[PDB]
């Protein structure tokens, strides 16, 4: 299933922060449920698996030190959601850090 990149988001029903944070229930995952639904997600209910509410990004198996916020510039760089809260400049900074991240012991 390909990434929304449209300024439509592809899950009005998950628009408002508080709607997503009733899907999470009690949440034991490593990542704060609070900082998943501020940058975008909801839980599905599967694991610690969320999904963007605008570009439908899926994100899984969180790990403590990880960012809901690197993690969506990541993996759905072209989000227009992110671009709208984050802004061009820090969505800049998130690709170099990680592709430098990889010429550093990869
Ligand atoms: Br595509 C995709 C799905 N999960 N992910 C990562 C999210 C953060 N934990 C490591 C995996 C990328
Ligand atoms: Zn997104």
């Amino acid at each position: 299933n390909f990434p929304n990149s449209t300024n439509l988001p592809r899950n009005p029903s998950m628009a408002d922060y508080e709607a997503r944070i009733f899907t999470f229930g009690t949440w034991i995952y490593s990542v704060n449920k609070e900082q998943l639904a501020r940058a975008g997600f909801y839980a599905l209910g599967e694991g610690d698996k969320v999904k963007c509410f605008h570009c439908g990004g899926g994100l899984t198996d969180w790990k403590p030190s990880e960012d809901p916020w690197e993690q969506h510039a990541k993996w759905y760089p072209g989000c227009k959601y992110l671009l709208e809260q984050k802004g061009q400049e820090y969505i800049n900074n998130i690709h170099l850090t990680h592709s430098l991240e990889e010429c550093l012991v990869r």
